């Protein structure tokens, strides 16, 4: 019953939008049985409610072709109601509708152009002659005729707003024509249906802001005081301001908007006076809603504040929100993406006591957001918004809008060959062919990245699983450890075992740890955050802990996310080993890291991968159960793994057939992957030297080397060296033995 | 507040949110806060127990 207020009950007034076969602007048709169920007569005036607080008036008609559950409308009254096909609207008998004494109309500016004669005489007068048409203020209606059919807006009605246009009624088009852009903006108005992925949040908001203002008697009688302070908090782009616009458009209560920094004024005492004026004007027009966007701009913690005017403003806000109880129906809703920066006293009982977390949407929520954003675009048939919803692992809704915009921009780019930018006009066929396809959405997904991971983004080489040679068990284990927790958490819950959320890679240098991280970044469908070791450390006291907090928080915001710690031993070194030497900031850093590893719930899919070639100096606490549980030894490759590495490196290279990779694997017993890569690079450089010298010789004689050969590899092998010694290997062997003994 | 407090012998004053008008002078960043704290101190000291004014704080 959490989202019961969202779903609309089946009512006799509730009817599905249907196309009207022959109804004009001022009439609608309903099925006769449903009409009798509604107790309505033919020729009766009817009031149609619509989305975004828009209503229309028509005449009910009986049509057998019309469905019982459907009400038939033409497109004009659909635009008057801001509704479309498939929508549900409520129809009621409009009582005591009177013949209009006088009605003033304003035609649209585009339609009047090219019409030499009078708009009234040619269009309005024959339209309303003996028509007895019901009209409402603000409605837009189209009259056919002349060179071009002309649209009109009924700006003024008498009596207002409902009136019947009798012949004696005077309709006149004098005045300023209404811009088409104004009508477009009015129709394209943000409503509750423009919000996706926040069904529970919308439920809470409707329960807190719309229900008390519509029906305060219920809250009075049940015995409770309706909530007064509501605070929307969440990551940037999640839709707090969107929710505020939807509420402002779809609420009958007076809406007052306070932009935070706009409170300040140069005159002494004018800022808190502006706050007072806002609350007083809300009280004058009650029921009222006061929206404060960027609440942290004017409401920081008073203890941290070094300005007297800012502290006085926080105190004024506290006083006004306390006195809000005396105010009859004023409700204060605030939005901020830094809820922790808000003054704590403002979050107490009686003031901003309700908090709504506009979080990151899930797959279905992202699908709803994509459906909302793509409703106006001209999608092709091949598009599949479900796939796009599944790909965008860390998108919040602004990112999805960016994705749709980029897909449409790619669609427009595909026609830049046919249309030049310097061209003055475009053929209509080019517009007719223009459409967004699934390839454009796939290009957008390739370019798309979460907005949160815009500072941690790094250029990663295109490493693929087939680029890595050997390590097949490690590859399979990593693929499972990434896919299983996100895809099937229900099995882990059923068996009662939480998936491992921490992996450490340890091994000799050059054996494939960072390469595995690159492959994970390129291949897995999870957001990847790669940070260098000492990237977080800062000289200013308290900043390194804040950096750890920020990186872990933006890892959570992009879940499922992989947080890779290259050279972990810089980030996490043994506590007490260097405690005496230094200020002690590294110990605070590692303690903060431990706190963040412990703080994660299993529901957030933030996989933490650490890489180090010195596991012996890793802090013992980091490896304890619950944090970096899975410890993986990336070893020195063996003969089959060396064959795989040599094939993977030479996969894109022209290599002679007689070049035997098996013997190279045999002879390079102690070599690592980096050593084999160095051998191949040295052979490539020898081939390049031979080709360059051959070209120089040919130029000299005037005034080759199709592929790498066996002699090139033979020459490169004598320069080859084993990078990792036996003692180094023994070090990881002792680490593994001690770790097994501990476990 | 204090003056129409002493004007009535059995009068009483209640200061809700004392920390707001009385922050610790050791850690405060404004002149007006220190002035208001010290002014409250002087008002408290001005009482000679003959006014019989009782001041509670929260
Ligand atoms: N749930 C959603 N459904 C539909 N569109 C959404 C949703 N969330 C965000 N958007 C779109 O993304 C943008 C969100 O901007 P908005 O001002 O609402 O965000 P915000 O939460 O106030 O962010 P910030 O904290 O940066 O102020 C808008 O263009 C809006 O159309
Ligand atoms: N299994 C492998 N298959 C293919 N190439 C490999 C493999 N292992 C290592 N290499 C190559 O050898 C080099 C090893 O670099 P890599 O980033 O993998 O090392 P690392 O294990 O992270 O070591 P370090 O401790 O020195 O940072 C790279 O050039 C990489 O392309
Ligand atoms: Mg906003
Ligand atoms: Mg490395």
């Amino acid at each position: 019953l959490s989202t019961a207020i969202l779903k609309q009950k089946n009512r006799p007034n509730r009817l599905i939008v249907d196309e009207a076969i022959n109804e004009d602007n001022s009439v609608v048709s309903l099925s006769q049985p449903k009409m009798d169920e509604l107790q309505l007569f033919r020729g009766d005036t009817v009031l149609l409610k619509g989305k975004k607080r828009r209503e229309a008036v028509c005449i009910v008609l009986s049509d057998d072709t019309c469905s019982d559950e459907k009400i038939r409308m033409n497109r004009v009254v659909r635009n008057n109601l801001r509704v479309r096909l498939g929508d549900v609207i409520s129809i009621q008998p409009c009582p005591d509708v009177k013949y209009g004494k006088r009605i003033h109309v304003l035609p649209i500016d585009d339609t009047v152009e090219g019409i030499t004669g009078n708009l009234f005489e040619v269009y309005l007068k024959p339209y309303f002659l003996e028509a007895y048409r019901p009209i409402r203020k603000g409605d837009i209606f189209l009259v056919r005729g002349g060179m071009r059919a002309v649209e009109f807006k009924v700006v003024e009605t008498d009596p207002s707003p409902y009136c019947i246009v009798a012949p004696d009624t005077v309709i006149h088009c004098e005045g300023e024509p209404i811009k088409r852009e104004d009508e477009e903006e009015s129709l394209n108005e943000v409503g509750y249906d423009d919000i996706g992925g926040c069904r529970k949040q919308l439920a809470q908001i409707k329960e807190m802001v719309e229900l008390p203002l519509r029906h305060p008697a219920l809250f009075k009688e049940i015995g409770v005081k309706p909530p007064r302070g509501i605070l929307l908090y969440g990551p940037p782009g999640t839709g707090k301001t969107l929710i505020a616009r939807a509420v402002a458009n779809e609420t009958g209560a007076f809406f007052f908007l306070i932009n935070g920094p706009e409170i300040m004024s140069k005159l002494a005492g004018e800022s808190e006076s502006n706050l007072r004026k806002a609350f007083e004007e809300a009280e004058k027009n009650a029921p009222a809603i006061i929206f404060i966007d960027e609440l942290d701009a004017i409401a920081p913690k008073r203890e941290k504040t070094h300005g007297e005017v800012e502290r006085r403003i926080v105190s004024q806000l506290l006083t006004l929100m306390d006195g809000l109880k005396q105010r009859a129906h004023v409700i204060v809703m605030a939005a901020t993406n830094r809820p922790n920066s808000i003054d704590p006293a403002l979050r107490r009982f009686g003031r901003f006591d309700r908090e709504v977390d506009i979080g990151i949407p899930d797959a279905t929520g992202r699908l709803e957001i994509l459906q909302i954003h793509t409703k106006n675009m001209k999608l092709a048939d091949d598009v599949d918004l479900e796939q796009v919803a599944n790909e965008t692992h860390g998108h919040v809704g602004a990112d999805l809008a960016a994705l749709c915009s980029e897909a449409a921009l790619q669609a427009i780019r595909k026609k830049m060959d046919l249309i030049d930018l310097e061209d003055e006009t475009i053929d209509a066929e080019v517009m007719n062919s223009l459409a967004v396809t699934m390839d454009d959405f796939r290009w957008a997904l390739s370019q798309s990245n979460p907005s949160a991971l815009r500072e941690t983004v790094v250029e990663v080489p295109q490493v693929t699983w087939e680029d890595i040679g050997g390590l097949e068990d490690v590859k399979r284990e990593l693929q499972e450890l990434v896919q299983y927790p996100v895809e099937h958490p229900d099995k882990f819950l059923k068996f009662g075992m939480t998936p491992s959320k921490g992996v450490l890679f340890y091994g000799p240098p050059g054996c494939g740890k960072t390469l595995l991280a690159k492959a994970i970044a390129n291949e897995c469908q999870a957001n990847f955050i790669s940070i260098k070791g000492p990237e977080l450390l800062t000289m200013w006291f308290g900043e390194s802990e804040a950096n750890v907090r920020e990186i872990f928080d933006k890892a959570r915001q992009a879940a499922p996310c992989v947080l890779f710690f290259d050279q972990l031993d810089s980030i996490a070194k043994a506590r007490g080993g260097n405690i005496g030497d230094g200020g002690g900031a590294a110990d605070r850093v590692i303690n903060q890291i431990l706190t963040e590893m412990d703080g994660m719930s299993t529901k957030k899919n933030v996989f933490i991968i650490g890489a180090t070639n010195r596991p012996d100096i890793i802090d013992p606490a980091i490896l304890r159960p619950g944090r970096l549980d899975q410890l993986i030894y990336i070893p020195l490759p063996d003969e089959k793994s060396r064959v795989a590495i040599l094939k993977a490196n030479l996969r894109k290279s022209p290599v002679a057939k007689d070049v035997d990779l098996e013997f190279l694997a045999k002879m390079t017993n102690g070599f690592s992957g980096a050593d084999l890569t160095e051998i191949c690079q040295r052979a490539c450089k020898l081939a390049i030297r031979e080709s360059i010298e051959s070209e120089i010789r040919r130029e000299r004689e005037r005034q080759p080397v199709p592929e790498i050969r066996r002699d090139h590899f033979e020459e490169a092998m004598r320069f080859a060296r084993r990078s990792v010694s036996d003692n180094d290997i023994r070090k990881y062997e002792m680490f593994a033995q001690t770790l097994q003994q501990s476990r």
